[PDB]
């Protein structure tokens, strides 16, 4: 892949029709900071995966993806992470678990990703086969580094920690300690799922931190609560360093100037948020008025295999629709690479590999 430099930033996109449109895509170097690695799969993997373990002998292939996937406009975000709950179905042995996690590395290096933050929930994943989660750990983290060596390091990978298991105290408790137990691997620490107020758990935040590890969680991505609590909670009792989607950042002046004031990084999914009904379209995306207004955002794809969709379509997304440049999609990974959990070396020698 010939990444496109800084000095090659003032290419006419007008006359390029959509397939020369995603080489550009394709070339930009790219770093990506919030994306599942539970459902980064290809359509394929996910359909050799139901075939191999004889999951759904009934269904045809168009109805696997109807029954598992969310590959068209939904209601909201609780109706996806409710749906979501079923393709548990394919974590049935570690085998499975690894073999997910080094392909998706090799999907993302095909993309153009140089800086690749992979997050996933270890309760996700275990519970439905009942599967050991340091087993699944050790699965995970075998099949990134098999992929990333296989690779030449042409793609560095961070992993993240989505935690969960519930919101009692105890679950949450627990998913912590998961964490804290592998921080070794886990540059990053997550919450996702349901959307939620976090200040009931800020003694457990508190602790993840002392133990040197970073927060991104998932708040003001649900358009349906009727308040930004979530938002306040995320940046003045959790500290985070960044903010998963945060779009509703947007509705109060407030939170602007205070995620600024915090240099917060807000991980924005343009596709994510249209499919799950969190904004009314593509062309009202709030992403264009936080980039003007000065917030630091990034492109991500979020759940590319429930969405069918992949890091490269949400930039064709925000071009064609919200008239983002090349210039605009260069600083923005700039951004997420400076503003990346991982070792500050392998920051410092990207940055002046491309930028
Ligand atoms: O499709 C998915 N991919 C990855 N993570 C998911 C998905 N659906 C839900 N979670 C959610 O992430 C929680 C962390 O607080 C997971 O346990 C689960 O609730
Ligand atoms: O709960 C979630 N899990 C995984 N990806 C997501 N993207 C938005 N919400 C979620
Ligand atoms: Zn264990
Ligand atoms: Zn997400």
């Amino acid at each position: 892949i010939n990444y496109l430099t800084k000095d090659e930033l003032d290419i006419d996109l007008s006359q390029m029709d959509k397939k020369e449109r995603y080489k550009i895509w394709k070339r930009l170097p790219k770093c990506e900071l919030h994306c599942h690695l539970d459902v980064c799969f290809s359509v394929d993997f996910f359909l050799n995966v139901i075939r191999k373990y004889n999951i759904q002998p009934n269904m045809s292939d168009e109805e696997i993806i109807d029954y598992y996937l969310f590959s068209k406009p939904g209601k909201s975000l609780d109706e996806f992470v409710e749906k979501a709950l079923r393709l548990t179905d394919i974590y049935i042995d570690y085998t499975v678990v690894e073999d997910l996690a080094k392909h998706a590395v090799f999907n993302k290096y095909k993309e153009g990703v140089v800086l690749m933050e992979f997050r996933y929930s270890p309760s996700f994943m275990s519970f439905k086969h009942n599967l050991d989660k340091d087993l699944i750990h050790e699965a995970i983290v075998k099949g990134l580094n098999e992929a990333v060596a296989l690779l030449e390091y042409k793609i560095q990978v961070g992993l993240l920690c989505t935690g969960d298991g519930g919101l009692s105290h105890e679950r949450m408790k627990e998913a912590a300690e998961f964490c804290i137990k592998h921080k070794k691997d886990f540059v990053g620490y997550d919450h996702a799922g349901h959307e939620v107020d976090l200040k009931p758990f800020k003694d457990i935040f508190d602790n993840i931190r002392e133990e040197g590890i970073s927060i991104s969680v998932h708040a003001g991505e649900d358009v349906s609560i009727p308040n930004l609590n979530s938002l306040y909670t995320a940046i003045n009792l959790l500290h985070v360093k960044r903010i998963g989607h945060g779009i509703r950042v947007s509705e109060s002046q407030e939170l602007i100037d205070l995620v600024k004031e915090k240099d917060i990084l807000l991980e924005v999914c343009p596709i994510s948020n249209v499919l799950l009904n969190n904004v009314k379209s593509m062309d009202t995306h709030p992403i264009r008025m936080l980039y003007d207004a000065g917030v630091k955002v990034s492109v991500n794809s979020d759940d590319p295999g429930m969405f069918l969709t992949n890091i490269t379509d949400n930039y064709e997304e925000l071009y064609t629709h919200l008239n983002f440049t090349l210039a605009d999609f260069m600083k923005m990974n700039l951004w997420a690479v400076q503003k990346s959990f991982v070792d500050p070396d392998i920051k410092n020698k990207i940055i002046s590999k491309y930028f």
